[PDB]
């Protein structure tokens, strides 16, 4: 028994794979992720042009979770997709590109430059709607408006199917309306669920000091602290995106955490916080996890329980 | 060395406080609030009408938090006004009433009734800005017209020192935008921060079912999953209203806890899910725990700590 999975016309050897943002960056994040035993790696989000981020400290970790703002540091899109292009071992396991242009018209550029490698090799896309923070007006996923605007000017410009990374929704109108939005593009063909948590702020008891240095101390939250969150969200959208995949991310840090995210209906499981803070190991032990819960219950496959979580009367 | 406050021309013994729905349904509840040693106490959110609210069940609650979709059972209001008029005692401590009304008018015809008992007996009104409006639309405080507008109504309807109950807000531009609509209104002398994480999705494994009833499991969620997303809108509100209080509500389970949300600006501070949890014992281990952070720091009173959380650089 084996938890390989076939999805948008490529092979993986299971569900997991890390998250944007974690473990990506440079070359050497790449190899590492390639060498692991994720199904899938995804590469830093990118623009244009490299960008160094935020003044550091801009990571924070704690027993129950993340806090971040690192402010889009990378190598910009000539690295990735030149990874893309020449580096990457297809043979070992599929690639994810995300794409996080602080604009529409930044985005268009790289999506045209990067379909032609879409073509060729097969790295697929992710668009980060998450995105930002648009300076007097709220980031694109919480404006739908912008959002539908970007998801029209995207399919155009790229012409593949792609998909899209989103921040949670806390709200059923919310849920919805965006939903309704995705909908009315055939070439997304997946919904990455969820972005951390936006704008918490951890602060320390005994130096009585925020911790991390960028904007006064707020951030993105990941880790334990979203995980019902992320599941209310992936599940939103199953219901909601019936012909399309959710993929799952937020709070996984077991092969239980992964087993409830596939119930809630995702296709592929991503792993952020967790594996920032253990290493690229933890799929090793995820797997063998999930293989262990599965095994107890009677469950030969992925498909037998993804979204089949019950509800009461 | 002290837990002592006077605000809104009362005095407090100390900061804590029950959360509204939790330990203040009945008069069996709110009396047991009373004879405990919270600084205060608060009422169940009430409507015009009793209310059964939602099929069981309804909360559940786990070592990181809780989840529920009550529906917002309640006695009614003319219970909670004649508890307010006629029962409460006033010299153990300060009542605050709770108005979580579906509908403009109906928090109107509510407000204007209240008006002289609050005069003439000192019960503070706390107005439920999370509450549902029509479906198919945002909760009422996450959509700033309708909260204008309620805000507007009830200030003209009541005529006296209010404060309202907010949600939490993830995006900067909502802060600035929902601070803003704050400030047009001189009346609301206060604002909490923050009702639940709404509709987080709680699975359990070994069922493979949801754990409340209504709404396919979908609910809010309290307790320590949203501390970091309680302490960021606290601090947002602090920065942004300088001539409001800030109440702060979310994910309390010790005095470090409390310390935090008072560092963030806290004046009173409310317990939940941890109240629920542990019954109202919890208020005379919060005072010791926060008095003992106070003592080994230097600290005499709240005030000198109180917003005083530093930033790096
Ligand atoms: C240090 C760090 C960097 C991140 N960078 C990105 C990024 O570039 N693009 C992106 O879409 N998400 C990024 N994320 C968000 C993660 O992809 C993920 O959505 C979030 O961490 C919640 O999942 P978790 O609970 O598993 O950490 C980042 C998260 C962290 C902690
Ligand atoms: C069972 C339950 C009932 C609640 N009822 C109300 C309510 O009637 N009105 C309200 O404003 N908030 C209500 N809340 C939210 C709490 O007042 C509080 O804002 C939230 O739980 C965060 O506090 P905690 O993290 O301490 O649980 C309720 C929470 C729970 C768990
Ligand atoms: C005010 O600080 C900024 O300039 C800033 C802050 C956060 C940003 C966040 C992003 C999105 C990339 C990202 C980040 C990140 O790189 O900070 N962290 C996350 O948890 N999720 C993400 O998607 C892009 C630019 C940003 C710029
Ligand atoms: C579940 O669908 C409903 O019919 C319904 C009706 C009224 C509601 C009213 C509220 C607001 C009162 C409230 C409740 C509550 O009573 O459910 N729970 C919270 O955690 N915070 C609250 O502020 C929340 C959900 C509701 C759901």
């Amino acid at each position: 028994m084996c938890l390989k999975l076939n999805l948008l016309d490529h092979v993986f050897a299971n569900p997991f794979m890390n998250a944007a943002g974690v473990l990506c960056s440079t070359e050497e994040d790449l190899r590492c992720m390639t060498a692991s035993s994720s199904g899938a790696l995804v590469s830093k989000s990118c623009t244009s042009a490299p960008r160094d981020g935020n003044p550091e400290p801009r990571y924070m970790a704690f027993p129950l979770g993340s806090i971040n703002s690192m402010g889009l540091p990378n190598l910009g899109f000539d690295f990735y997709l030149k990874y893309a292009s020449d580096l990457h071992d297809y043979s070992k396991k599929p690639l994810f590109l995300s794409i996080s242009g602080l604009s529409v018209e930044e985005n268009v550029a790289m999506v045209r430059r990067l379909a032609p490698v879409a073509q060729e090799k097969g790295v697929l896309l992710e668009l980060n709607l998450s995105c930002p923070n648009v300076p007097g007006k709220p980031q694109v996923a919480y404006d739908f408006e912008a959002m539908r605007t970007y998801l029209q000017q995207v399919s155009l410009a790229y012409g593949l199917p792609f998909g899209v990374k989103m921040p949670p929704y806390f709200d059923i109108a919310h849920f919805d309306t965006a939903a309704a939005v995705l909908n009315e593009f055939p070439l997304v063909k997946f919904v990455t669920c969820v972005n951390s948590v936006g704008n918490g702020l951890v602060i320390d008891a005994e130096s009585e000091s925020v911790v991390i240095k960028p904007k006064q101390g707020f951030g993105g939250l990941g880790g334990k602290y979203i995980l019902p969150t992320a599941l209310a969200n992936v599940n939103a959208f199953y219901r909601r995106c019936p012909d399309k995949l959710v993929f799952g991310c937020g709070g996984v840090y077991s092969g239980e955490d992964a087993f409830l995210h596939i119930l809630a209906g995702a296709s592929m499981v991503q792993v952020g916080t967790a594996l920032q803070e253990e290493g690229p190991g933890i799929f090793t032990r995820l797997e063998d996890e999930l293989l262990e819960i599965m095994a107890r219950k009677g469950y030969r496959t992925l498909e037998e329980f993804r979204g089949r979580v019950k509800t009461i009367e």
